[PDB]
């Protein structure tokens, strides 16, 4: 594997003593950071320039990447490095049933890191929607949850449940209690979504705790949004540990939920496109156009590039520091952030025009480096 | 190029001859004492048929819990051509498609499940629980695009599965397997779903597995009113799916006594029925020449038959350019134990040893489990 | 009256001056308006579109069918007739909450009593055999309505769908009288032209009738010509119309006769299917209908008469 030299790069998203100004950094054939200074010389290696962002690899917590085992999962290439996505994290497509299927198809043979929060449900979303994995409590079987998490602590990193009537139908909370009590016993967070109210928004967030996630923390869904009853906003803004997840899909993000949110203080704790074969062509493009809609929305720079690389990474207990380090495995996303006038629309059919974009360039994962691209709409 | 010498043909007349096969993987020449230059020979002394058929298995290895690898049942094994039966239904069946048919040496065909999430959580989560697990319409879309791979509608009815619902879930596949001009393949099991009633549903070409089941409530012996219209079931194919609840020998034998011999002979293998009850194809075969159900008449149940089901032409096999794929196995005499889906054990007194698998130009060495 | 020609077969002023034929009748219409969520206004099909004689499909079953006989029937104009559900509810929520989910939504005591109150108003008993109303029960609630109905001497009206309760298995309950609405559906797993033996038990059933239930979707071009070109006619052309069939694919029931005629039914047989075959299912016999074919070939109502009230009939928009 030959080394690489990024040359004229801007570092974001490291360490608070982190230099922003302008650098170079040479990536040995082992795929680790040799040198990084203001204008290092290379042997005959692959020479980039670019004129800027670098950060740590992109990562988006919520995906579906459960490709052929799921009916609704896409596939990482379609979501990751050709993204400028270093790390994936699957929410649930798989439950013990078929994780190891998961894990042969879709983890091992990635560039990419791929974790994976286990669904509750045994059959994960296999008929997604069509056939509700938390149906009753034949859907779950603890004893194989803790089985199979022994058994894949390495990709595992907790577990998840929707908790909506679409899903769970009529007995709304007692799944997430359960949920609760096997992620307490196997030490790990749970990340919980919210929809249509039998198993209300305000019910998950009391008993969620530190560590924990909420995914479509900023839907504009009636019965479900933060917006249309102060009690819960309130409740939101309170719940002091419990990660916030955009997790934008189709049906989970609004732009105006969001705006208001943030106008009164209230940031998502980390941006993920809850991007699946329903949610990528349409809604949600790629999580650089996510990135965009939440800075559109007055979140600070700086905010959107941490709630995507080192907020989503605390939560799957990926180590984010000293990145920059001599002989760190390289593990960076090139990206520039231009003037444009984009119309995006939410989960609201709202629509909204960006007038800056998060652009992905590189992908560089240890000595390959990817080119990046925004997703473009097939329709 | 290869040059399997000194093989005896069945299922196919002649006697103890020579295959020459191509580089390109077809038939060059067939006959005695063939002569060869520079390229590979397999002798022997040894069988030679068809390549073997599995009718019904479980691959989807991932995709489901109880799915094998088609590498533990195929070729290896002396087999061919696999029929994951119902592993998944319209939801995964691509991704099945692309991670078991595509990469597969052997021929990989599968019967579409009627349910939806077909086998992913097997039996733990019913794939038949109600009406909201089939969807007509996906079901054909996903046929119209798999055609060549779907070669029939799977619909396991027995209350394990379809719990209280009756025969409706077989009646509404049966509906649908019409429309799609294919067959159905029924599994038979605890009595909440009446074996006497699938048959009366079942037509010509359609099959009926678990057929010699020893298990109280879908057995063919314990009721004579129900053995009767097993026989008289002229076009309904009876297969063996012998698992680890569906075979007994003495069902078979007072079925095989009777003159009612299974169509075809296929081992339900999955993670818990390929270490323990059944082990490959080549032992089921063993058990049911076990009863005296004739060797032709075994032979013709591991390729005619099931070939017949799946469409698979099988006519004019030996001829010059047709693509090479045969089963080269002995027929050994042996006392070696095994048992049925009832604990019932018997001694094989002859087993039915895989030697090599020809699949096109590749021979791959075989053996039994 | 003037200027009219009798087809299918002055009063105490004025007569206009160009068919006439007996007040058609649409039995298959969906006109508990107030009581259910999906009916339509008497006054949005009938009367003022050239029908006389209107038969709500079980808008209403026995919990409220008083409600349908004061607000609707009484006080209306025309000739208002109705299948009972088997089911109490009725459509209150069409769909959104099914009739028939259980024995529970059955109630024979009821059932009968609601009968012998109306029996001057009730025509037969209804059942929306498909899983969307009937769940994983398919033929045991179509059975029961056979009972039910058999025991209370009335017809039965049996609308076919999703292949749950088989279209098939439904016509094998069926007796003469009975009538199977949706009959020329073009639907998967319910459709008569997708599966020979269904077409030929569809012939085959010298008794049963055959209704156009043309609703938002239950009619189809393709399997009307097909069925109706090779002998298989509709013994009665009907508009599945309710709040939403009536303003899109069915607006009219004109219309829907025009369909039927543009296929390769006869005029002679679907002025028939609109009048004295559908008048036999009701047991129906001062009352007219006059229209006239025109070109673009399609049904005009000009007038309904109701004793000494001609109303200006004119179709849908
Ligand atoms: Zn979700
Ligand atoms: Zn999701
Ligand atoms: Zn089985
Ligand atoms: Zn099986
Ligand atoms: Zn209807
Ligand atoms: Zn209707």
């Amino acid at each position: 594997q030959a080394p690489i030299l990024l040359t004229n790069v801007k570092p974001v998203g490291f360490g608070k003593g982190a230099s922003q100004s302008s650098t170079d950094i040479l990536i040995g054939g082992d795929g680790k950071i040799a040198a990084v200074g203001s204008a290092l010389q290379a042997p005959a290696d692959t020479q980039r320039i670019d004129a800027a962002f670098i950060s740590p690899g992109w990562v988006d917590l919520h995906v579906h990447i459960w490709h052929g085992g799921t009916d609704i999962s896409i596939r990482p290439s379609e979501c990751g490095a050709e993204r400028g996505v270093t790390t994936l994290v699957d929410a649930g497509s798989a439950g013990e049933a078929n994780f190891h299927g998961f894990r042969e198809y879709i983890i091992e043979p990635s560039r990419e890191r791929i974790k994976a929060f286990l669904n509750l449900g045994s059959i994960g979303l296999v008929a997604c929607n069509r056939v509700p994995e938390l149906r009753d409590i034949k859907d779950i079987d603890l004893d194989r949850i803790l089985e199979c998490y022994a058994e894949n602590s390495e990709h595992i990193v907790g577990l998840k449940v929707r908790a909506s009537h679409v899903i769970t139908g009529s007995w709304g909370v007692t799944p997430v209690k359960l949920g609760k009590k096997i992620a307490k016993i196997l030490k790990v967070p749970m990340m919980v979504h919210v929809g249509e109210p039998p198993a209300l928004y305000d019910e998950v967030l009391e008993i969620l705790g530190p560590g924990d996630v909420v995914t479509h923390c900023f839907n504009g869904k009636s019965g479900s949004s933060i917006m249309e009853d102060e009690d819960l906003f309130n409740l939101a803004e309170r719940c002091e540990g419990i990660r916030l997840d955009i997790g934008h899909g189709g049906a989970s993000f609004s732009f105006k939920v969001a705006e208001a949110a943030i106008a009164r203080g209230l940031l998502p704790f980390s941006i993920s496109t809850d991007l699946h074969g329903h949610s990528m062509n349409f809604p949600v493009w790629d999580l650089a156009t996510t990135m965009s809609k939440l800075l559109s929305v007055d979140m600070p720079f700086e905010n959107v590039v941490e709630a995507v690389t080192r907020n989503p990474a605390s939560v799957i207990r990926l180590d984010m520091e000293n990145r920059l380090d001599v002989g760190q495995r390289a593990d960076f996303t090139v990206f520039d952030l231009v003037d444009a006038d984009l119309e995006a629309t939410d989960s609201n059919g709202d629509v909204s025009r960006l007038k800056r974009l998060f652009e992905p360039r590189y992908a560089v994962i240890g000595a390959e480096a990817i080119a990046a691209s925004r997703y473009i709409p097939r329709a």
